[PDB]
């Protein structure tokens, strides 16, 4: 590698998921377990490895199987589940001071990557996860239909929306997995990320790779 | 009360409207106005005239523009403001001890028929309401569309499951408007309300009408 000096200094805006890339656990997941799904869904969602069924799909079963109240979602944040990755915190810190900005696109519901994009000081108007329904009587009443998030290619259409929105020159986008690698070519860069994840999808094959923002934080610091 | 005895006990159970009837209050009148948007639903109301019923996506419209919010209508309910019928915090008493069993019906939000029936006495498993939905955030997202209230003739379908499920053979529906008498056909014998609203195309054309509900309580009592 040479490339990841200039690379990440031409930079104008930087943008990474939340599942398993800026947060350790899973939020869907760590949704499930609260309930008595874990086993379940955890096995839908690795068998969701490609394009095996669209993600708007998989989402409502997967989520069907769920049903999450207000009341849990509210007392996950309580029990504060999303854990920060041993470097992002900082990473994008003195990137916010470089005034290139950065962006969280996650296939999980801002009902919570809005509070981890909060350790991080990143306006919610820089989130982009599909959302969560509630009745008044606190009840699952589905999700956000609407949400460029909800479906497959969405993670690459979110930044597009940005091209064609913010006319940004250096674009890289971060992901722990190749589920949304495909979002270079719309962006202007990626990096696979593992130190949670691996999945050879990414690993070896892919241009900037990485694990752990640590074991890069150095390149970063020089 | 010619023969109006045979109704009222010696029934089986008396499915009431709220709005208008239960409570002279207005279901969504009231939330538009929380919601600082009254005049504007004031006049959406006005070609959109009785019989024809565009509905459903009448009520979207009509709910788009509200656009309330968990925290809004959480204030209009901790504002009370439905004032229920002068004969009815009394009355509604006067069939359950006879072992009658009461029913809400209403298409203008769950959320507030509940504690409209927890301030009557009268369980929560029979109120049949629209639900609205709400964001983590508590805002507008929508209401439940397959609740059956949701399109046109929903009174009656729903005294119909009423029906095929616990059978009453003598059921009674207290209505003010021309939905509330639509669902009769349906059902089994309708009275007439109007200590709130008349609305002629139901007064005049409906047999058994009472202007006020006292004079209807202060009957049996010799």
């Amino acid at each position: 590698h040479s490339e990841l000096r200039k690379l990440f200094y031409s930079a104008d805006a930087v943008c990474f998921d939340v599942d398993s890339t800026v947060i350790r656990e899973e939020g869907i997941d760590e949704l499930a377990k609260i309930c008595g799904v874990e086993d379940a869904v955890s096995e839908m969602t690795r068998r969701a490895m490609g394009g095996a069924v669209p993600f708007k799909a998989a989402l409502t079963e997967r989520l069907a199987l769920i049903q999450p109240s207000r009341e849990q979602v509210q007392r996950l944040i309580a029990e504060q589940p999303p854990h920060l990755t041993p470097g992002i915190r900082e990473l994008v810190s003195r990137l916010q001071e470089r005034n290139v900005q950065v962006f969280l696109i996650s296939g999980g519901f801002r009902s919570i990557v809005e509070h981890v994009a909060s350790k991080l000081n990143i306006p919610a108007t820089n989130v982009f996860a599909n959302r969560l329904k509630f009745y008044f009587n606190g009840e699952y009443a589905g999700f956000d239909e609407t949400q460029p998030t909800a479906e497959s290619g969405g993670k690459g259409k979110v930044i597009k929306f940005l091209k064609e929105k913010f006319h940004f020159k250096k674009i890289i986008m971060i992901g722990d997995g190749a589920t949304d690698m495909e979002a270079c070519p719309p962006a202007d860069a990626f990096i696979g990320f593992g130190g949670n994840v691996i999945r050879q999808q990414v690993k070896d094959n892919a241009k900037w790779y990485i694990t752990d923002f640590v074991e890069l934080l150095g390149e970063l610091e020089e």
